[PDB]
């Protein structure tokens, strides 16, 4: 039974307040932390945020921590609800809340609950979170599987310097033979792309990016790709290393059209791209790249792109700001043939459930699943135990730098270690991971 | 009773593999993860590394963790040593090792048995961290002492890029009531530095270091410091924020000079400051800006130099380098009069006795301590516990930015929340917060 629900401010990976909760149980207390996105989607769930200007820049997380201890807490309490029973969990948060957006209590103040919950529960039935999880979502279990690593080692887009249009650019060891084979070879890349980068850009360029990758003034997503290819090589692992991005380009959507050099106040606005235009320019990267998956290609409401492209697409398209983490429009991307891969971010719809019921969906419609971090991160690792829980076989959780990414990758490393045989590693099979 | 002892390889801040220390007990298992220094002293105790550049780079630590697994996990299980005496855990540790430097182990193998040992004794006596290392020192703790944290919001040296020779500048919120409030206040003044720094050298500046400071290409420490002083100002924190500086001296002392621009090949040796030219120069920075602290002003065996200048100091002048948490070394800086205050590494020695002998010799001079972290850190908290358990009211472990920095900060946070009346915020009095 639950005795206590707190909430309290803590820290995220920019140095931005976020919101903790910390429930007790007979087992014990049991932390989740909540992060914070910066290219958030319009449709996300809302953050709650203070706005006061003396206060954290207008970042504090007072009102929705408040909203922990003095609304849910009494009454979650109250309630003496089973934490095993997730379902039941989330629907009386979601009641309490009262609101599609989560606009009542605020997102951040719900999905740390609902985390906590599972944490508590799992340490009932004396398993692993990995094992809950996989409970929870009815996953198959024998064996597990070990997702690939998305490493994104060169940051670009709004918050990452340059007049680099495209967001992510990650690294993923398809190749590895484990997951910790995967992590060292990515390690091993990402250590040569920074001696490469700080040796043609200067030692300054050698600083990192909000996810930890480099983020050296480039120009175009070609000198991008041919630096990380050199890297893959200098690192002495052609052959094992495959390419992802994350285009994010609601970011530099504008009159329905593309900016490729948003970053520029005087951009040529004769130069902006239609739909068609810029699937063009994905498809010439495509053919000159080893590139298994795009993100976010097209905007988040822009439909008719993303069925355009798919039709020829051939490799993994992501939604992210599309669907954001929302079974209703995930609905809509499976019937439009938008996409075939959801990114899943726990806080983007705010509850547990909701995030497994989108997982679950996607699976159902012979999609893909990529867990998912946040730009904004914390010493959290709740969604590595979830990417093993949903056996996707892929997650995307920061370049090998700074430990709100490296927490994540560590805890896979354990979880790895702990199963033994009694799992395996997707490797080219990251896609189909759940079918493995 | 400790009936296994394992060690495995994970990566820190920068993706280098260190080592994680578990540590099983009839109360559970406990994990210590060894941090790692770049601007590592001559005299620190060794961190063995593997060597193998088609692994890691070189970086490995497998011969570490076999140490540990191999030679000190299966004598320390024979042993049945009893963990609430920590002074017994290591001497059996460095007895097991035999050299002066715990070279035939590595001290990286030493440490994470050292600390776990630590975390499982506060378990079996039922107390938190804090506490339990309380006592080890026969601190005292009616009331507890909270530490001002001493920030590294802009960073330089040898491996920050630029020509900035001096290494950390730090902002210590000495002003602030609470340490909650405390952190705050820095974490606005790092948001308006970071602002102001992209606006003068570019959005790209904006990118951070090792240590999660903005790391702009300057060429002074005037300039850097202006910088600084700038954010305190425009966050509206003037007079309520210090300034504290690591020279680490040591990585540009040559030929018995001191080249402040050792980082350019074609430096002048024209330029390069003799001791009491540095001291000057020091003196001058002192004068004008609001510096409360300097760390390693001169080279790790510069005796006479570190002598000459505390004579008129008049300001907390810290040994890093120079002492390298060794009580033998800060013995000799005792009886030199070189400093009056030491930085602590627990990784620089050993083990946490060492460490605990060497706070206590510090304070017995009238010494003050600051805890300290690596620049390469990891998701473990231990110098949280560690400085609030000593007592000293000072701590160094980041800039507001990089959760292997944050995630120490969040864990000072909770203990101040769960001491509340029980515990004071050493504000001014940070250099003794022994005597509060
Ligand atoms: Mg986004
Ligand atoms: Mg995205
Ligand atoms: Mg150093
Ligand atoms: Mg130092």
């Amino acid at each position: 039974a639950v005795s206590k629900v707190y909430a309290r401010s803590v820290y995220d990976s920019r140095g931005n307040p976020t919101v903790e909760v910390e429930l007790t149980t007979e087992k014990g207390v049991f932390r989740s932390i909540v992060p914070s996105g910066a290219s958030t989607g319009v449709h996300e769930a809302l953050e709650m945020r203070d706005g006061d200007k003396s206060k954290w820049m207008g970042k504090g997380v007072l009102h929705a921590v408040k909203n922990v201890n003095d609304v849910i807490a009494p009454a979650f309490v109250k309630a003496n609800i089973d934490v095993k029973d997730q379902k039941a969990v989330d629907d009386f948060l979601i009641s309490l809340d009262g609101t599609a957006n989560k606009s009542k209590l605020g997102a951040n103040a719900i999905l740390g609950v609902s985390l906590a919950a599972s944490r508590a529960a799992a340490a009932e039935k004396n398993v692993p979170l990995y094992k809950h999880l996989a409970d929870l979502s009815k996953s198959k279990t024998s064996p597990y599987v070990l997702p690939v690593p998305f490493l994104n080692v060169l940051n670009g887009g709004s918050h990452a310097g340059g007049a680099l249009a495209l967001q992510e650019f990650m690294i993923a060891p398809t190749g590895a033979k484990t997951f910790a084979e995967a992590l060292r070879i990515g390690s091993e890349v990402y250590h040569n792309l920074k001696s490469l980068t700080k040796k043609r850009y200067g030692a300054s360029a050698g600083n990192v990016g909000d996810q930890g990758g480099v983020a050296p003034n480039i120009q175009t997503a070609e000198e991008a790709l041919d630096l990380i290819v050199d890297a893959i090589k200098a690192a002495g692992h052609d052959g094992k290393v495959k390419i992802g991005l994350d285009c994010a380009s609601s970011e530099f959507f504008k009159d329905g059209k593309y900016d490729l050099d948003f970053k520029n106040p005087n951009s040529d606005k004769s130069k902006w791209l239609t739909g068609p235009q810029l699937a063009d320019l994905y498809h010439s990267l495509m053919k000159r790249y080893p590139i298994v998956s795009i993100e976010d290609p097209f905007a988040e409401d822009d439909w008719e792109a993303w069925s355009h492209f798919f039709k020829t697409a051939g490799i993994q398209i992501v939604a992210d700001d599309l669907t954001v983490t929302n079974p209703k429009r995930i609905a809509t991307a499976i019937e439009k043939k938008a996409a075939d891969a959801l990114l899943l971010k726990v806080n983007q719809i705010g509850t547990l459930s909701e995030s497994i019921k989108a997982a679950q969906d996607s699976f159902a419609a012979g999609w893909g699943v990529m867990v998912s971090h946040r730009s904004g991160e914390t010493e959290d690792t709740f969604i590595a135990d979830l990417v093993v829980g949903l056996r996707t076989g892929q997650i995307k959780t920061g370049a090998p730098a700074r430990s709100e990414r490296l927490a994540k990758l560590n805890q896979l490393l354990r979880i790895e270690e702990e199963l033994g045989d009694n799992a395996v590693f997707a490797g080219e099979n990251f896609h189909h991971g759940d079918k493995l």
